[PDB]
């Protein structure tokens, strides 16, 4: 299973921010999909009076805006299967035949067990370290 | 925009990191290696000079690792172009693939020819932690 259906992005990678530069440099082939709930999460963070959580919801969003430059990015309103965030991302990735893009340790594990391709920005980074 | 895969030159194979990139999922195929690139790596490995041999081995080693990470085909005839640069550029255009290279100057040449080209070194820079 080698998915040409693009990429489903989670909160962690948008908060990390680097996915945006990886796309622009040509190593993140689209289409790029973000679930409605991920966005719902970045604004629940953005709506914080706590500057730390504010400044990271704010950050996820800027990453989105910058991605909508490198590539077609589209928000998925349509998510039917699954109860937890991790579970919804997985069936989402199988449905579109797209890879997950996430730094999340538990989600990367669930994906190996499901056999869903998942791309980790941190694993990419640690491969290219000096 | 190119949906036709990734043409790999000699320099990217000798650099080796493209093998790290593919094995973590960020080098989507199909992967194409021109015959002249494979011929050149073989010519390095067979050289009298221990340092040419090491580059040759390293690129050959990288090629085998890529063949594990994704589907890879050696394309065994090019007619478009006169220099190695041109051959790589026209081939990538013909395949609607991106060129992947370590060679700074070839990256600029691709810009001039209107061919998409990817740099492992620009990727490594994108991966500087932010915020």
């Amino acid at each position: 299973n080698a998915p040409r259906g693009g990429k489903v992005l989670d909160t962690s990678v948008l908060v990390d921010g680097r996915v945006a530069e990886v796309a622009a440099v040509g190593f993140l082939e689209g289409p790029l999909w973000v679930p409605h709930f991920v966005l719902k999460e970045l604004q629940h963070f953005a709506d914080s009076q706590d500057p730390l959580r504010r400044a990271k919801g704010r950050r996820g969003l800027e990453t989105l805006e910058r991605l909508r430059e490198a590539a077609p990015l589209e928000v998925l309103e349509t998510t039917p299967k699954g109860e937890s965030v991790d579970e919804k991302l997985l069936f989402l990735a199988r449905d579109l035949e797209a890879a997950l893009v996430t730094n999340d340790h538990a989600l990367l594990q669930m994906a190996r067990i499901y056999g869903v391709k998942a791309l980790s920005i941190q694993a990419l980074a640690q491969a290219l370290r000096p």
